[PDB]
DNA sequence: CGGCCTACG
DNA sequence: CGTAG
DNA sequence: GCCG
């Protein structure tokens, strides 16, 4: 078992589930806590149970696995023992942890926030709808949409999203191409958000285009919210249901055709592989990635790439394709 | 012990 | 501060 | 919380 989540195939679906999630709980419970090194090892250790070929059964198997010390080997024990971990099933009854993932959950709260109404006394969405003079135009958005955002997008209803935004697209940029990313690329089925990833194969092209593209959308009455030069677009998008529409979160990026890797490899994930791989790519091999580039600090270069495949080879690891990618 | 990804809105 | 993966 |  390699230390680094980038070194693995991770599969979407695997033989630990409930070890990893239990673990997963821990890791969420430290981030509302700001320590952000336990919410990093705790979801490496899961991360870890998901790359296994076959289930954990006994506490030996986890001898010499990375990121498994005193704390998560304790967590898999009393799972394997009793079925359930006391300080996971405190963490889940605890007020602090369920009004924090409540808040946290909202589009336009983050932690700090979060913790602050925590502190004020507030604990349900219908607290924080009543001191609206308190909420951004961003958290009132994501507070009146939140119930729709809470309900997960089926794989239809992004093909039926990727055909509306390829035609605002293609009148804003023709020639313009559209890439779904994110978690349904790595093949989930459903999922909280779409997001997609748009370029020109004329190197320039792409420039001003986001704006172009969000107008039409706006023109087409599909934008429900959304934040407005700029390359990343947080919206709110009408979906079509039945007689009806749901409001879904929609993420729209635009790279210029050089970048285009780094940003698909970055879009896509998970979120886990993707801090592995930065952590990797500077600590292992000296070279800076993001999602514009990989930039040697020495000689004071960008890689140049053309496809993922480049820079899994540039960066000296066995190439994983996006289903591979669920760290 | 230091480090823990790295950006844009 | 929020957002992204 | 764990690695190096
Ligand atoms: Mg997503
Ligand atoms: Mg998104
Ligand atoms: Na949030």
């Amino acid at each position: 078992m390699p230390a680094y989540a980038c070194q693995r195939p991770t599969p979407l679906t695997h033989h630990n589930t409930g070890l990893s999630e239990a673990l997963e709980i821990l890791a969420e419970a430290a981030g509302f806590e700001g320590s952000e090194g336990r919410l990093l090892t705790f979801c490496r250790a899961a991360s870890v149970l998901k790359a296994l070929p076959s289930p954990v059964t006994t506490l030996s198997q986890l001898q010499g696995l990375p990121h498994f010390g005193e704390h998560s080997s304790r967590v898999v024990q009393e799972l394997l023992e009793h079925g359930v971990c006391e300080e996971v099933e405190r963490v889940r009854r605890s007020e602090r942890y369920q009004t924090m993932k409540l808040f946290t959950q909202i589009f336009g709260v983050g932690v700090k926030t979060a913790d602050r109404w925590y502190r004020e006394g507030l604990r349900t969405l219908d607290d924080l709808r009543e001191q609206p003079q308190k909420l951004t135009q961003q958290q009132k958005a994501g507070l009146q949409h939140h119930q729709d955002l809470s309900t997960p997008v089926l794989r239809s209803d992004v093909d039926a999203l990727q055909q509306v935004v390829e035609e605002a697209v293609g009148q804003a940029l023709p020639g313009a191409t559209v890439t779904l990313t994110g978690g349904f690329r790595r093949g989930k089925l459903q999922g909280h958000d779409v997001d997609f990833l748009i370029t020109h194969p004329k190197e320039g092209q792409e420039a001003g285009l986001l704006p172009r593209v969000m107008c039409r959308l706006q023109d087409q009455g599909l934008i429900l919210y959304h934040q407005h030069a700029f390359e990343r677009s947080f919206c709110i998008f009408r979906l079509p249901q039945p007689g009806s529409w749901k409001a879904v979160r929609v993420d729209l990026v635009v790279a210029p055709v050089s970048q285009f890797p780094f940003a698909l490899l970055g879009w896509t994930g998970s979120k886990l592989f993707q801090r592995e791989l930065r952590r990797f790519s500077r600590k292992e091999k000296g070279l800076w990635l993001n999602s514009h580039g990989l930039f040697d600090p020495e000689q004071k270069t960008f890689f140049q790439a053309a496809s993922e495949e480049d820079i899994f080879r540039h960066l000296g690891l066995e190439y994983l394709p996006p289903e591979q990618r669920n760290a």
